[PDB]
């Protein structure tokens, strides 16, 4: 059930592939939501051990189970790659500044 913790936010494997592929689809298309124009390439400032080769892009993932449409994104984000892999799940909370730390 709980397969990633955010912070307090729980997040199921169909809940990180359904956020994954809502914006994986976006990026194929060239399109972006948000006043941060999600998704956009997530550099890895954090230097996280990422299995998967970048480039990575980060994409908003909302607790409330709804896909992100533009609004308030919120602290947690999927990380995906150019083959639709999932690099990790990452999240402002529990982080200071606008650094990110690893759901586990
Ligand atoms: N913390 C962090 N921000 C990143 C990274 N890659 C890109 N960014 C962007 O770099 C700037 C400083 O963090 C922000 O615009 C941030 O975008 P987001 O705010 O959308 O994450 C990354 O690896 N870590």
């Amino acid at each position: 059930a709980c397969d990633y913790t955010c912070g307090s936010a729980c997040y199921s494997s169909s809940d990180v592939s359904t956020a994954q592929a809502a914006g994986y689809k976006l990026h194929e298309d060239g399109e972006t939501v948000g006043s941060n124009s999600y998704p956009h390439k997530y550099n890895n400032y954090e230097g996280f051990d990422f299995s998967v080769s970048s480039p990575y892009y980060e994409w908003p993932i909302l607790s409330s189970g709804d896909v992100y449409s533009g609004g308030s994104p919120g602290a947690d984000r999927v990380v995906f790659n150019e083959n639709n892999q999932l690099a990790g799940v990452i999240t402002h909370a529990g982080a200071s500044g606008n650094n990110f730390v690893e759901c586990t």
